[PDB]
């Protein structure tokens, strides 16, 4: 927890990077209750997932008139930047910001906007050190999936700790679309989740890495030791899963470290034949109760992902599975009975049930 | 059974494989009994992806009013809100007015535009306080079938569904999340009520599903070509169907006379498709095999001639375009030319040394003898 | 087509620009289609240029025909 | 002309110096009796920026004082041309006088309206008129083939994408697919939705370079619609009897005599050989044909403007010799051979060996200028 | 100079550092009596992103009552200069074309500054639409002897795709198929179909650099039109 | 060093090339030239670190903050010298606004180009500081960034010579003026041969005085003559606690190999030798920038690959014996 709680005020923000299967979305949804204690993410902690069709919606933008003929700048993320000083106007400002209904009361916008025009001089007439300290968190899931030079024009420079509210070298810039000039608070911190298996640098922006930190949180098989596994899933049915996972490993040969060493020996074979970002994460094995569901997640989730990885490359898939050239017997893929004119050799997918499926998983270790 | 377990455990199922296998058929067959309805519109919606879908027509986009523009909900947002408001019945006045606005297939009034826009303020305020042990069990079930899912830009279409479609991140899960949509500022989540089914073709690598993250959300079940169904006993059962009219029994002697002009080998079309598909797996990928649907409604020996010469031989001539030594190896006639063969070598020889064949329309008992020899 | 001029107009304006676009600057291949590969300086469609390239190149030229010399080039194809 | 009446359309192709565009324009002015574009005479030049929307039908944002004048499909140049012939040929039919003032007087004044006027009541009138034209556009197939002719010139057809700029026309421009043909076809258009067909009234003449193999007619099914008349470079034109014949017919201001004097001495200066220019071009052409493509041959248009010897010296050193250096860049020998000075490295040589060599051992040559009767001399050597 | 009166277009080839761009405008100023690139002596520098739409005609957004949805066809640099030369030349003419009310409106119009009025553009169209049928009915006798000569400089012509930037100018730039040649041609513009040709009093002077051979001019056909003069770096 | 030869040949060529390989003390001696005399320590104007990001619709184009963040220094390099008359002092009121401009008075903001059309032609040409350097120039395509830049910047084709040259741009014109005081060099280098001298015709605008990394920067009286610039908080003589031809037999023992068959302008920097102070940091000179940094560069070539040490499992030994 030491690298989790206060490795955030050093820089502006930080992105969680890793292959799929690593719960970066889950580990960003854990600090929302360990630091903000907001089980409902409506106030003081927001959650948006970026995608390739999001623009003029992380700032202020001219939207339609509130049920008229024909027209006002609607804000959608400055509402989380005007949300970070009371700890009557500002004291009630937060509800105007958290306006669940149409917040456009015939005059509610109006009260809100003027209150904004003062801020810029209420802080503009205020010194530095009183808000250098402050007693929020916005999560952008799949941050690489949106155009960072379109959702932010020239505004990701303003999230650094020096260019925020309470710094010596800190400024405010007039917002386009008739927005009072804006700046970012220092207590506003961004936790992002990124996928690196698609590309090692997916969002290839120079100003992204110079204002965000990166962490390569690895697939941890240590989370598959049966003892380790029960510590996740028990937090009337805390005991019904106990004999379920006990007889799971008992059919598996009473081995607690089975699914741990199955994953890491496969992932180290993928790391040789493919990139290191192509490792299989650990979430594919958390919802495993019986060997039937292990057989299901093997045959219907990770094997066609592996066949996608190596396509028509029977040798590579066989080697990663450790068939290692076995052409018959308990083999996931079995060589066909024909050989082509120029040396072509082919294999077919075989279904393995019973004890022949577990022992075929033993030869991959 | 493979489909109902995985659609309950993972929340999303993609059926993959070569064409001709029942991926689209088993999608309809699964939902016409779990809904007990043969027409979509209620508890059931069937769409089909292509490259002209968008996020704006799948979740929400700005559409003009016949008033400048308004945000209308896409097909997934209509059925996810329908699945949630149906599940909030048996778990009550205003949400009954909300369900009748979503099911209102006629267009909606401008007075009822902001009436519908006001009722989902109440619903998303409601589910933010209801505990995670009530929304997990909803007594109806909703199904959306996305046929040909790899023919559209899925990550652009599935805007916020990358985070939402996970089982524990649905409504009533251990990690239940509610995301604010960037259009209209409205909060949204997907219930555990709605189960999505996808169908895809593995033949086209151009449309291949290479997104690992999207792959984790769904469970992939492959419907393989099964030549076993082409056996006389099984093809008689596969043709014994909803057509239970006088032509039940009269179709079987047409099947009996057809195999009687094939040597009464009841495993002939099974061995024909099996020996062919294992040869396509060698010289090309496994995902270019012939599907069993090409040989289902064949009843006469002329009907097989229509299948063989007009569907699969022009398709095999496109796999191996101007590659005669490969296409005659699938038909086990590499060294055989100038005989009872599908392609006969032109007598002339190329100036620089080239040599090539011409397809011959083998008809009559000749046709069967060029098919047996493939076994 | 019904005249000998009409078949001369199909050959010299439609199919010979087609074959010279098929095998562009490939003279020994296109003369094999008319089986006149070793046959130069006659009633041929492509006559051999007397000039020869410095590093060994050889070129041809399209010859126009009319009358009884035309059909002998056609029976040469048969 | 014979191919134009039988195939319906002819693409003229060859090296650039041959007279392809000129023959096209001369033929059109003579047949139409119209020496100006418009009134049944159309000239266009295809380019990559050309589009199906521009040629046949596309949505055009036409802005007018009144709002919403835009957001209206605009028929393209070809469609306008097909219409303006169709219904002008519908202005005279034997005893099938259906309407006879609609097809003769509704939208000939609208389609050939030189003021591009979006008269919003009359624009709708255009549309109503077209639909009737189409139903009565099938009065009877037999009398369909009898109208007055119209013509369009597409220059540099290779430069544009014919497969895209021309769309449904690939099916239609075939002659029997036109109106009154043995297999008549009427097509449905995507944007406006109005039906469309080409008549035998409209003829299309195309111009094409084949020295550029990038813009080449690789569309083999598209070649079946057209007819290809290869105009080789006729060096026979550089002869004095023709050089005068093709250079004075239009102008009769007594400038013919001056040209006669100008070239009479010219030939006299050139060994009194009236074939000297012809030989230069022909020898050069055969030589170019061997070492490179035959379509990179020099055409006669470079040498038709020669009236004095000093005019021809500007043609060699500013048009012909810089063209040959682009054929063979740092390929000195091939240029040297085409001038029949293959190994010569001396005076009376266009390219001269540079003495130094690369550490890698490479060698180079230098172009040298030549002038006077002395320069006239090197030309004959290429012959030898 | 003599090559401009015969070929029409000259291209001053040479490597970088040669006096190619400088004498391109040194010869231009002394043959138009205009020190500044005003009516004549216009200057254009190509680049790799230069387009056909900027050169002849294209769709551009314009503000009519500050509404940006109005997209109207904008005439390019060449269209404007070619039109200006022709209109000034038509200033001297017989009775059919003697009346200069319309001619002066059009010429001043091209001569005008950047602003194009919502109410100015339509008058330009009326005059231009007239202008085609007037010169279409005018004989080819007076049209070859246009007195005021216009000139255009194209710098760095190797940078752009000249075969794409030149459109219909593959045809119209030859001297015998300008307005008043033996084979006079007039073409229809692509956007909305307006008639257009080049009068003989407009002359183009290019400037090429042979270092970038790969995207240097490769269209052999385009070469016949223009004349070529090598410029070696004479010290 | 080089601080006494450069200040005498500025009005001849305008821009001079003093080339060097990447990594060495080059990106500070560039910052040396702008801070020492004028001491302009403010951004936005005349003191901006500048390396382009190779993204260009690209003499000036690439529209939308309109065209470029620093696309108007060529006028301003003489405009402050051409201000000695509301016309004379209106340029500076808008350009000292670091804010986006309002649409309330847009027509008044772009109406000022009207008077100076023929005044700058009537301006005396000998009436004549600001520095904008291009970095990351040859990393991307230099032919894309070089439009009409090569002919305009030479010796006599400025305005201070006899050869007269104006500029031309579309979209409402706006021709500007050119001084010889302008400082736009651009880093000329060959760290990648794919783009290096792609425009081989570069003759009459530059020269080549090679700036090798100075080998005399390793002596005990010459190591940290340069290395004290950064110190501010009492660090001038903390390094007098551990000093009690030292390490010169490290550089020319390696950087004479860089020239023979090795590529010359892939040299290693001495900016990493900035603050060698303690006794623990004596591992980074033989095991970090000597042996592994020169190992995996030849094509499995032992001579290039095995030449790591001048002063399988990787062997371990510490440098005291
Ligand atoms: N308790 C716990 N559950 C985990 C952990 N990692 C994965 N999980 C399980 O799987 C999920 C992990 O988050 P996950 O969905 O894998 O991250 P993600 O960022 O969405 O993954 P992706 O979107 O980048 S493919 C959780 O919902 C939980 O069910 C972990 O470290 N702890
Ligand atoms: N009864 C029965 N019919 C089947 C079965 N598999 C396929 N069919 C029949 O095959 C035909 C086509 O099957 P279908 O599911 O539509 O292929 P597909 O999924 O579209 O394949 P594609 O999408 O890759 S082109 C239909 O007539 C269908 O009923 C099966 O298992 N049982
Ligand atoms: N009078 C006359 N002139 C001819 C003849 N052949 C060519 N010319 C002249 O040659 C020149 C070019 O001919 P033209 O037909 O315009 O070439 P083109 O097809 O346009 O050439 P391209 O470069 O675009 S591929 C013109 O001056 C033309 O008049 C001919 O037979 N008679
Ligand atoms: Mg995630
Ligand atoms: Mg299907
Ligand atoms: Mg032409």
């Amino acid at each position: 927890y030491f690298r989790v709680d206060m490795l955030l005020n050093k820089k502006g923000q930080v992105i969680l990077y890793g292959p799929p299967g690593t719960g970066k979305t889950w580990i960003a949804r854990k600090y929302v209750v360990e630091e903000t204690n907001e089980k409902t993410p409506g106030n003081k902690w927001e959650f948006i997932t970026f995608h390739q069709s999001y623009s003029y919606e992380e700032f202020i933008e001219g939207f339609r008139p509130r049920t008229d003929n024909e027209i006002r700048y609607v804000v959608e993320d400055g509402i989380f930047k005007k949300i970070a000083v009371k700890g009557k106007d500002k004291i009630h400002r937060l509800y105007i910001l958290l306006t669940k209904k149409e917040p456009l009361s015939p005059t509610e916008y109006e009260e809100y906007l003027r209150l904004k025009r003062y801020l810029w001089e209420l802080v503009g007439g205020l010194p530095k050190d009183k808000l250098k300290n402050l007693t929020f968190y916005l999560i952008i899931d799949e941050i690489n999936r949106g155009n960072i030079s379109k959702i932010f024009g020239e505004l990701i420079t303003l999230l650094e700790k020096d260019k925020r509210l309470g710094g010596e070298n800190q400024l405010i810039v007039r917002l386009p679309y008739s927005g009072e000039p804006f700046a970012v608070p220092p207590n506003l911190y961004i936790i992002g989740t990124m996928n690196t298996a698609d590309r090692s640098i997916a969002l290839l922006d120079v100003a992204l890495r110079r204002r965000f930190a990166f962490i390569e949180v690895e697939p941890r098989p240590e989370f598959l030791e049966k003892e380790n596994l029960k510590k996740i899933r028990e937090k009337e049915d805390r005991k019904r899963l106990n004999e379920k996972l006990n007889e799971l490993f008992s059919k598996l040969g009473n081995d607690n470290y089975f699914l741990k060493t199955l994953l890491e020996k496969i992932n180290v074979r993928i790391t040789v034949v493919k990139d290191r970002d192509h490792r299989i994460g650990h979430s594919y094995f958390l919802n495993v109760e019986t060997v039937e569901d292990l057989h299901h997640v093997w045959y219907y989730e990770v094997l066609p992902l592996l066949m996608e990885y190596f396509y028509n490359d029977w040798e590579t898939i066989k080697w990663v599975l450790n068939e290692k050239g076995k052409e018959h017997g308990n083999v996931f893929f079995e060589k066909l009975r024909l050989t082509g004119p120029n040396g072509e050799e082919a294999y077919q997918l075989k279904v393995l049930e019973g004890d022949a499926f577990i022992g075929a998983l033993k030869r991959i270790i």
